[PDB]
């Protein structure tokens, strides 16, 4: 078992906002959960669906064959630096700095979501949920670099899409970089409240490399 | 059939770099399996990395399971058309379009590409792709098309990595078709057999599509 | 000269639409004022909105002050090319090429259009746009060849804007054509005429190059 | 809406993981688009890369705007405007910035987040390659109750080549029920006058001026 803790200062739209964050679970199951927790008292004026994400690939279940280049961070651990692109060309930043203090793996997070159409439906909070993704991940440039096409449902059935890019790096010195593979992501809400003032999230993660035969 | 034959044609122009294929091959359709042969028209040698336009050279190859709706097969005797655009890292954006027929007894796919704004110091207009790994394609009903996105990776020849993000809307041509439900179509293409220049190529891909087989919370 | 004609051929594919274009016209080039008439083959209609596709209808026509190279002045006879994209804020990019060339008084584009990922509901598929906004194009050599950028604005019938970001790369045929000094294009282009179906638009463009007259340099 | 405004600045930014902090403290003339800040990172270690993509976090009440073309930024006043903003480099690279701007007292104040993601660990901005930003040519057009501004942005490094991005920023004013503007351009030059060691200490100047198309027209 994992101790998480998470806080993140955000700012999407010119509107901001702070989280914290307590969960944990099993790092090696790729099995998670987090409660959050909205500080201050307004409610969250945008949707939380696009900083879900905000809130640690320690927890991602690597089969054997894969170098698993999150746990082998440790006890130094990583940052990451991100981008959604959403289609409607709000983009949302993320950086978190993780640590492992105390025996918790903290994050500490920025988000600075910007240029959100204000009847879109990340403004308009018509998001529903995030579907599950497909990251694909590659070193380059020094650097593990994960790409994963975001598939958000909306309230009216149809769906809102973004590209995300991530890059993770380790700040345990000269740590390989892994090959080339996959991570394949479902993250769910299991509980909100009202304007977001409280969260349970759940992601399940685990990485793999191609399925198929070759040629 | 568990049997089908393709043919294509691809005429092309990446930065103003004009070029022609045509391509003959199949396969099974059911079992998302195929390979194509293309032979490269003229007798000069392709000026840019043929690997940016290997996806031009048919979804009806793609294995889906009967949890699935098989939008591509479904589109036929009418067939589908697609297109596509290819965003790469450094800017280079190719877009493809293809009108598949089928007719006779074979999937004839007639292909456009038009690549644009590759720096000329780059992978793609120096040669230095040497392959693409396989990929996972998303795919979503979206405005009435069905939208894959899929995130593409290209080995360099020095042994680093290129990227680009691929957008493509399939469209049946069967009029009122539904389309199919969120999923992903797991892929993997490889040339077989290059020859230099790339004046010919075989090339493979198997495609499956599937859903996510990660527990619920 | 004072007066060039111009000659254009364009075919194209926007959303699986294929098309093509004939035109002819000319203008001062020194002046950078043009206009030219374009006329669709065939008896149908086109399919989405041909405000996408003006700009594939010549940087030789550019008012050039004395201070900024004029590097597609400076490439003749030889000429140039241009391959470009604009990616539109909806996701819809429509890539185009165009060879110049110039047979004695007449210079000549012969041009491609692939057009993808149009929502089949947005203003270029539902033909929604009425005009393109003048614009500024930012110039800059990059990787041996000049980089043009240019917002693009687009209002439509319901008094709204669609956006897009345009990329053009220009390459002279001129071997050993050094490139130009940073600089800006501004533009306006206008539809002048246009008959139902754009089977025959008349369009004009304004272009004039300029350095930045705010002070400090 | 007089000839002199000072201007605060405080930027919170966290670049590939980098965190750090600008005050800054300057003004100029509002009306003829011509301002000045100097900018003083806070603590003792330097920028860990460049200083010139976030120039622009670092007031668009200071623009040049004729009779003509309405002043969405100065009509703002005195409940002053926001801007939020992408740049997107030509390597993958991505700043957002946002910025509340107040007007309290004389001083105009800028409080201004900077993330800046995707930066290649050895391109020109985490490599501190680049010299200066070129002028640049703002498109502005009205949509959905806010001011949309396109600019392309123009890079030069060391080594004399260009480096790209692209500029969106959404302009919101917090003056409730006030017009949008009409479709227009600014100009821009934005030039760093001096800079310490460690974009420790950095002066900057932009000077910018709304315009619209002067080509004629058929």
């Amino acid at each position: 078992n994992l101790s998480v803790s998470v806080y993140m200062k955000g700012n999407v739209n010119n509107h901001e906002f702070e989280y914290d964050g307590i969960g944990g679970g099993d790092p090696n199951s790729g099995q998670f959960s987090l409660k959050t927790k909205l500080r201050g008292g307004k409610p969250l004026p945008f949707s939380y669906d696009i900083i879900t994400m905000g809130f640690f690939r320690a927890f991602t279940k690597y089969p054997e064959g894969i170098a698993d280049y999150f746990k082998g961070s440790f006890p130094e651990a990583f940052q990451w630096n991100r981008r959604i692109e959403f289609e409607d060309g709000g983009v949302i930043n993320m950086s978190s700095d993780i640590t492992y203090k105390d025996k918790v793996l903290h994050g500490d997070v920025w988000a600075l979501g910007v240029n959100f159409p204000p009847n879109g439906p990340v403004m308009k909070n018509e998001i529903v949920m995030e579907e599950p993704a497909e990251e694909t991940l590659t070193a380059k440039n020094g650097v593990l670099v994960g790409f994963c096409p975001k598939a958000y449902l909306l309230k009216d059935g149809s769906y809102y899409y973004g590209h995300m890019t991530t890059f993770y790096r380790s700040k345990k010195s000269g740590q390989p970089l892994p090959g080339f593979h996959f991570i394949k992501h479902r993250l769910v809400k299991t509980k909100v409240e009202p304007g977001f003032k409280m969260v349970e999230q759940a992601e399940y993660a685990t990485a793999h490399v191609c399925d198929l035969p070759k040629p």
